[PDB]
């Protein structure tokens, strides 16, 4: 009766009130998932407790072991019920879970330091001195590692052998390298992830060029789950009452520092 | 064996080649669907035969009748096996019908002729000089007719008493109303047929300000049909492959006149 919902800690989709360590269950977290899940759970008319994903990982399936790790495994292996996140529905994934409509469009794109002289993928492509790199693991990384367009491929040929490193464990460690930097290192991530982060303190960084491709997040659901059919009207639902679009001025503009 | 893709007139998703009349089935039309549609059988692996829909209508259901039109009306009474079409994924058309993912990401927007002094829909809303409508029926219609929003309610207000009649019965009855009002018509439309429009001679009407909402176009097919699961993993693989953004510059831009 009360289900279980997969998340993961990612501004300003998921995070921990200021006063969380005094806090218990569901009131520790705030942001557009936590408020995004409370209506669902309403329409839906179900109980429900969110819970980080102890891997802090989006979903892969691993080469190797064949085994699906972050949300995707959570929801694969049966231990969630439902993930609220800023999951990237792709076809790997929707091959092994259910996916709502999305419940906010987006794209990769490119985060720089303020100066930084790359205005496109193709500025960074042709050039060395500015490092560059993505999310270690994600639909990003992803996207470059299957890419068959020749801008895309040379920048994964570089990305895949760069040292040390290009790729961060969260996006957290990639725009803090990209503050660090000096412009000698540009992050590629996630339009909504990167809009966010260009309206915080120190107002440092900001989003260059266009999206490079144009994809969604939406909430999933175990394959076949008998949830899924009212999650999905219930996405539609909130998307047409203004209240998705009301939740993105709230978690990244309303409060815009820059 | 052969299946039937409904679909609908309506540039450049889906239009007549300059021989058309002398030229049979399929090879009649050209267009960004067309292609789309091409590409999806050969996926899925199916043959088709495509065909305008009858009443020239997107999908509303009658209220006095209970009946639905449109290309929806064609997969809800079994008429067609899929429609490949600018078809707005809504809520009310998912209760009765299937929509892969979206293929294409819109919102409503505003269709001027230039110079006229409009900048929003609060421009529009606050004055009467300007007259405003949109497609007859239409998801834009009901955008309009649902909303709760006080701007939209104004709009919806006027439009809905206004004398003569704002509504238009086409796409391109709109733009043609648009065109010869000396700026005293605006059209309310799909962001998309707006940035086409606006790419085409005599390059006199433009978009302005933002989208109002964020949704999508979906293939459609008949609730619970079996060709749903392959189509929306095509729909998928042909976004991931860069394929829908060809076609998107094939269509809108590649040939711009403006
Ligand atoms: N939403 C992404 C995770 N991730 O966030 C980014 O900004 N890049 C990236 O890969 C996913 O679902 O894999
Ligand atoms: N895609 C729309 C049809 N339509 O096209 C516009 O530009 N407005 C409008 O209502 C639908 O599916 O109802
Ligand atoms: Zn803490
Ligand atoms: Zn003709």
């Amino acid at each position: 009766r009360t289900i279980v919902v997969t998340t993961i800690l990612e501004s300003p989709y998921v995070m921990y009130k200021k006063n969380h360590e005094q806090l218990e269950g569901n009131e520790r977290y705030e942001g557009y998932c936590v408020d995004l899940a409370y209506e669902i759970a309403k329409h839906v008319r179900i109980k429900y407790k969110l819970s980080i994903v102890g891997d802090g990982k989006y979903g892969a399936r691993d080469p190797e072991t064949k085994i699906w790790n972050g949300m995707v495994g959570e929801l694969v292996y049966g231990r969630a019920d439902i993930a609220v996140a800023p999951l990237t529905i792709t076809l790997v994934r929707e091959e092994v879970i259910d996916f709502s409509k999305p419940f906010m469009s987006l794209g990769i794109s490119i985060m720089i330091k303020k100066g930084t002289p790359i205005e496109s993928a193709e500025d960074l492509a042709k050039q060395t001195e500015i490092a560059y790199g993505t999310l270690a693991s994600g639909s990003t990384k992803e996207f470059f590692r299957r890419s068959k367009i020749a801008v895309y491929e040379k920048m994964w040929s570089y990305m895949k052998s760069a040292e040390p490193s290009v790729f961060t464990k969260t996006t957290a460690d990639g725009v803090a390298r990209v503050r660090k930097s000096k412009g000698k290192f540009a992050f590629l991530l996630e339009s909504t992830m990167n809009e966010y982060i260009e309206q915080r303190k120190p107002c440092d960084t900001m989003k260059v060029g266009g999206n490079l491709d144009s994809k969604g997040y939406g909430v999933a659901t175990p394959k076949g789950s008998a949830l899924g059919n009212a999650v999905n009207l219930a996405v539609l639902k909130l998307n047409e009452q203004g209240l998705l679009d009301k939740l993105k001025n709230k978690w990244w503009y309303d409060k815009g520092e820059c």
